């Protein structure tokens, strides 16, 4: 298994309705619609490759930027990688599901995640607080500060209605994280999504999504997933 | 590890935080609140062990109940097993993450299940549609009649809105399952979703949950997990 034959095999599994989806949320040509669960067989196959990894990310589709993050190697990228990457997550599907969660797994994760919440930049941010739901999910509460999740959440709190709107959808996934994820916090998680209300994400050409982080909680509570930590299932 | 051993470590396991919530879905005493996480590296050291899972179901403790489905062996339980559990499953949490999931790794999961859906019994349909949705997440499509599957879908459209609460619950369950696992009905399954509209699911001490399957599936096939499979994760 190398470049050409990933590339291949990944257009094979692309269909037309994933794929107007994908556009739909952002994506532009190229772009193969292929759905996450269908590239598991693939990335089985394929050891931590960092080299493919940048050869995929590098043709500037999305499908094969999702699956070069899957089988990048994290440990091995330093900072200047991270923010190649970042510089070409054109929409969020890139930044939250793809960098953000490869940035999850580095030795760097804390310290990029932090430069880019506090860069301005929309993506970037979105893809900050992002890394930090990942990383909730990835460790366990010990290796976190709680003051300064804590702040996070104040931040949150009165910033997230006039944020990028990719960066609300990212800030709304972190107070749903911390309130299920890192239970130190679960009660000031819970009161800060009550005052924060519903979040909207507006959308290019389409409803924008009305986020409610109180009743996403109450789901997973209902659900008996407190204290839940799992990470991110990329396919 | 025997019963003794286990009882001791789940209970140093339980935390006010989870039993809180737990007794807030319906759990009642004895429960001690343990976070399903920690069972993990239990179960491990226990793999499967069908008489101690009994003698633990028989506590009438929720913890240990919910551990004893982790180290049941389903492949030789019986159909008057089955129906021994679901009758000491007094909750939802007891009859859809512990009955229904042991129940979903038997060799005799879909005529129970089908037996259960039949029985008129809220607890043990709710057992019953939520077992189907942990099987097609579990395996593979060539496990299940899609004519079959297509008249659950039917069955779901006239009889949810009538339907005991905890039943509704499972049967908006297994909309978005079927809708997301289970493609070859994709399509049909977004359908009667718009059709049904809003599912309410009372359930006292609380607000109403305000269902709404149409907008979910939408959420899951946004991020293209349409056709994901994914195992129920029991800890």
């Amino acid at each position: 298994m190398d470049f050409k034959t990933v590339m291949q095999e990944l257009e094979a599994l692309g269909k037309e309705r994933t794929k107007k989806i994908y556009i739909s949320n952002g994506a532009h040509e190229p772009v193969f619609g292929v759905a996450t669960g269908a590239m598991k067989p693939i990335a089985k196959k394929i050891k931590l490759n960092q080299e493919l990894a940048e050869e995929l990310y590098a043709t500037g589709n999305y499908d094969a930027m999702y699956f070069a993050g899957i089988i990048a190697d994290p440990k091995a990228m330093s900072e200047s990688d991270f923010d190649r990457w970042i510089d070409g997550a054109y929409f969020y599907m890139l930044s939250d599901y793809v960098v953000a969660v490869t940035l999850s797994e580095s030795n760097i994760a804390q310290d990029v995640a932090d430069k880019w919440i506090a860069s301005g930049d929309e993506l970037k941010m979105s893809a900050g607080w992002s890394c930090y739901c990942w990383l909730l999910g990835n460790r366990k509460d010990n290796a976190f500060s709680e003051s300064k999740i804590s702040d996070m959440l104040e931040m949150v709190k009165d910033t997230i209605h006039h944020s990028p709107e990719r960066t609300k959808s990212a800030m709304n996934n972190f107070l749903n994280t911390v309130a299920i994820s890192y239970v130190p916090l679960h009660e000031k998680a819970v009161e800060i999504a009550k005052e924060v209300g519903i979040v909207e994400v507006k959308r290019d050409n389409k409803k924008s999504s009305l986020l409610n982080a109180s009743e996403s909680i109450q789901k997973e509570l209902d659900r008996g997933r407190l204290g839940f930590k799992r990470k991110y299932v990329r396919c």
